[PDB]
């Protein structure tokens, strides 16, 4: 029995709605191809119960899913099974607006109306790019877009795949994009989002060796050249470090052990490295709309190995 | 596994979608220890506005409303009907025939008026109490769900109930029994006509069910019609259908050119096998119908006296 019991009611609706839309979709055949109307399409349901099923859901709420055929195909192209997607959203309420599924596999971010407009303006070219690189990309991986209405207030959310491991703790984090640095305020939280400058003054490097590095650089170049060819900028590269040794301090998951089909942004450290670490790296914040930025970004990221 | 909801008309496509949706939603709702009064005033409503999406068989825009869903789910249980069976008979394939039956001939769906829905509401508490007191064994209609469909801004009310006839045994002749009424020359020349009382009397058909079957039938008919009278209900009928075992044998064999008279009382719940010493081997289906509405007490008495006189 799925009760959709959640930390907040909007989360109960998110769970009900992803459950509902994924079931609905399972009755819609998979097309030979997507058509242009699939990029202008939407699913909308309005719920007015009365003295019924009110234990965990509101009696009245609205759920809208944008481009359901497109995002279903994207999910497939990212290797994500539709029932797995549904289970991570509905088996248990998401947690900590910014959320993750109970199982830490997927991320749910509240977004603006404008960001939705921007996702639409870029969706056809983004889908075409996803297919051209066979799902192997450092860009955000959008798995669904939804509009929730509960108490006459609309809330937009985008579900995408996590950059970090769903099982390996990320010990330090950096956000790379002038000069930007972390506040005495930011620096005082548990795991701070340190910006570029503080990572430079710290002097950490990531040794992945030539073989890994070459193909990684290939993929980063492809992504930023695409984002430039769409005149998008102010995007960042998010990078997280996991120290196996620190993690140390009946089937047992091993130390620094992970599944690359699941933690798709992860890389093991090279043999010639100071500490044994695992790294997660991917591009973020790509919905706020120059080409020159592509150049500075790629050169910046280039000098770490 | 894919359900397409393909139907000859959009209303049936919505019917199938809605029974599917409501039975699934219900599957996440715990089954209560008992019903509460709010369950008799409750309803579920969904409104669907798709756009350039999922348009092959469903309208892009439609609404579906289910009345007292907890109650009809309990009724489903008390009639021995599984919810998964219910949804499958309605949604594996479009129903056929407004008044229609599911593809598998198990269940019947009748359009009704708004007033019929109000009347079902006013009587539902006492009807549920009656169903539970008789452990589901009754000749009355067995209501399994009540729905309101809106397609092209038009509301259509529908009641799902169990078929009086067998889902496997062919009904060869049928009557509607309650002054004097008979079947029209229009009716009398139709495929399987609805013969009224007078044609049954002038024809002189009788039903040989043997003593024990007759006695149990008359006992439950008395309980049922006293209930309907205690509800000041009238204009209801007794529906009667005849299956000739020997004829069914021949017509299976004749389609072959190009057991017999056995049935499941768990499934064909209005059915009765013919007495051992009976001219022909027959099966009978009999039930009360049309109860969503000169004196009701006299109606009960006369109805019971009449129907008493058509059995052996
Ligand atoms: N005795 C009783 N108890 C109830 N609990 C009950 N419930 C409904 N009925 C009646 O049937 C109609 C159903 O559609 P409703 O009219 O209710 O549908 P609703 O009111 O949402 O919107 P509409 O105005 O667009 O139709 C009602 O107007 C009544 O005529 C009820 N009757
Ligand atoms: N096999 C079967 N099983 C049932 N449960 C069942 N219930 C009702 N019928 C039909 O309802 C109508 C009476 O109901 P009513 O609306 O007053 O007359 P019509 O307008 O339809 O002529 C008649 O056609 C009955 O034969 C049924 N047939």
């Amino acid at each position: 029995v799925k009760l959709f019991r959640a930390s907040e009611p909007i989360l109960s609706v998110l769970m009900w709605g992803v459950n509902h839309t994924i079931n609905e979709l399972s009755n819609v055949p998979v097309p030979v191809m997507l058509m242009p109307d699939d990029f202008k399409a939407y699913s909308k349901i309005k719920v007015d119960n009365h003295l019924f099923n009110k234990e965990n859901l509101p009696s009245r709420f609205k759920f809208k899913e944008y481009c359901p055929m497109v995002f279903r195909n994207l999910r497939e192209r990212f290797g994500i099974d539709d029932q797995d997607y549904q289970n991570s959203v509905t088996r248990s309420a998401p947690i900590n607006r910014f959320l993750t599924t109970y199982d830490r596999r997927f991320v749910i971010k509240t977004v603006s109306s404008e960001d939705v407009a921007e996702m639409h303006n870029i969706l056809k070219k983004y889908h075409q790019f996803i297919v051209e690189c066979h799902g192997n990309t450092l860009l955000p991986q959008f798995l669904g877009m939804y509009r929730l209405t509960v108490d006459g207030v609309e809330t937009y959310m985008v579900v995408m795949r996590n950059v970090f491991s769903h099982r390996l703790t990320v010990h330090r984090k950096y956000d790379l994009k002038v000069a930007r640095e972390a506040s005495d305020k930011e620096k005082a939280k548990d795991l701070p989002t340190f910006k570029d400058n503080d990572f430079l003054n710290e002097g950490q490097k990531l040794h992945v060796g030539e073989e890994s590095k070459k193909n990684f650089l290939e993929k980063l170049k492809r992504d930023v050249e695409f984002l430039a060819q769409l005149k998008i900028m102010d995007y960042s590269l998010l990078v997280g470090i996991h120290d196996v040794d620190r993690a140390e301090q009946p089937r047992f998951f091993g130390p620094g052990e992970f599944d690359p089909s699941v933690d798709v942004y992860a890389m093991k450290s090279h043999e010639s490295s100071p500490k044994k670490e695992v790294y997660f790296m991917a591009i973020i914040d790509i919905l706020t709309p120059p080409e020159q930025y592509s150049k500075r970004f790629n050169e910046f990221m280039s000098n770490i190995l």
